């Protein structure tokens, strides 16, 4: 029917079979690219503020304020514009000038913290300004707001149970905050009963889930995968659900996302690329050949037009 | 269910009821950005390469070529690319790095033609092209192809009748090949028999259809309202199923794509906002007062990035 905001238009996003990965098919993408703002983070920046306005911690004139790199700031500016919130948004300097008018234009306030302080003094700014009035501020704390992964309980999750008649097998998702494997893993798991395999996709170049998962010591590194591999364990990631780890490089990353584009005709991001190379790693495993593998791409690539893919 | 490629995940885009626009929630958009390609030319890509395959004029093997400087080569190639054909574009040599790279990314065999010859230039080369072996090459023809409008009356127009349950009273879009509002005014008009109010937006400097229709001199001119006023009346326009043309500038086009994106976090094109910008004169007039005015946005705004836009 017909939406009353944008925020509500989120998700029903489609699959699609591969062609050119997986072993007869068994490799079938989630495009989160469309989406309202270009990702998968519309469903957080929506239900984030939809929960917020039910707990009475987001009203009439409070003001939303948040530290943001990636594509949670996008999602944030345009549910908040959608719904009439005045927003400031933190980040570093360093920024691209396409990513600040693209949030200005979406009636941000924009804040630039000091390019040296790179995300901990955003994420310092946006703790004094709240600070500064707790009355007016608020948030939302994407790494730990468990509407994050409720949201993809809600409905990620239930759109790959429907969509695949309950036959999906296995879930690949790359983890940033956590929220996507682990609301879609618990829709699947708990809600439809069936125990299919949850992948978590991080880079090789900082591998913090397979270090903690094996006992050693977490050394977090440099990578080029935007929008995961956040050098910790978020709270919004649920270690119990998942099954397995995979860890693929920036570069394998970025060539898989370019043969996405040229042979599949899939317009998806870095991240997309590095889930697609580990479900064709396992796809390609005879343990794996009869099953079905649901990987989510979580943005498109017309957002990464500056960047290394192009 | 899954896709079998991506030309088959066009459409099903989603009705969002305008804020800040009408008069008591009478102006409805849908939000054609929200599609593979990020445009309403997916759908026309698909279809006139599943209309060439069905009519045995696009074979295994043979190759697309077509002159394209907006949407319908960004469309044309990631179809060709799910589906498998190579793909020559002409364009000239004064496009955008940018579109290039998409270009070349999605694996399109780019011709630049010479600057100063412009669209006439390229569609010049691709005629050549074709001329050179005609059994190798098949060019599409958006503007008179009757596939482009067909998809619009099978696809575009019925969604709108589902997702209004038939209370749909106007219809706006914006004209460039004329296939969304020709399709999508058969659908509404014939098959479901509804006598809407069909309207078409044109440019206020290439004001060609309010000419045409006026018995006046057709007197085209330049304007920024990127995807429409091609200056002339092309195949895919039914003069016969149009009621009312609004003409629109391009400054307040830009205006209204602007607000689009500040006040109802809606990231569409400046074709959107000459569109919205039409269909808020309508319904604001008295006789317009309990309609339904649903209104096409063709695209996108990160594809409109380095823009007037923004």
């Amino acid at each position: 029917a017909i939406y009353a905001d944008n925020s509500y238009s989120i998700g029903n996003t489609p699959l699609v079979r591969l062609k050119h990965f997986g072993h007869n098919g068994n490799v079938v993408v989630k495009i989160e690219g469309r989406n309202p703002s270009y990702s998968v983070k519309c469903r957080i920046g929506a239900n984030m503020v939809w929960q917020a306005e039910k707990d009475g911690t987001l009203t009439k004139g409070k003001e939303i304020v948040d530290a943001t790199s990636g594509n949670t700031g996008i999602a944030l500016a345009y549910v908040a514009a959608a719904r009439g919130y005045k927003i400031t948004l933190t980040m570093p300097e360093t920024m691209s000038l396409e990513r600040k008018r693209l949030l200005c234009g979406l009636g941000v306030n924009l804040v630039l913290t000091e390019g040296a302080k790179g995300m901990k003094g955003a994420i310092a700014k946006a703790e004094e300004i709240v600070a500064s009035d707790p009355s007016r501020y608020v948030m939302l704390k994407q790494f730990e707001n468990p509407a994050n992964p409720q949201i993809h309980r809600e409905t990620t999750g239930p759109e790959i149970w429907k969509d695949t008649d309950g036959k999906v097998d296995v879930v690949v998702a790359g983890v940033g905050t956590g929220g996507s494997i682990t609301g879609i893993s618990r829709a699947i798991k708990l809600d439809f009963g069936k125990q299919i395999t949850s992948v978590a996709v991080e880079p090789v170049e900082s591998p913090v889930i397979s270090q903690t998962l094996a006992g050693e010591e977490v050394k977090p590194g440099p990578h080029k995968i935007q929008g995961i591999g956040a050098g910790f364990i978020p709270k919004n990631l649920d270690l119990s659900i998942i099954d397995r780890v995979e860890t693929v490089d920036s570069d394998t990353a970025l060539a898989t996302a370019r043969r996405l584009m040229a042979e599949e005709g899939i317009l998806a991001g870095i991240s997309s690329g590095a889930a697609v190379a580990a479900a064709d790693r396992l796809a390609k495993l005879p343990e794996f050949a009869d099953k079905l593998i649901v990987v989510i791409l979580p943005s498109a690539s017309e957002r990464y037009l500056s960047t290394a893919l192009f």
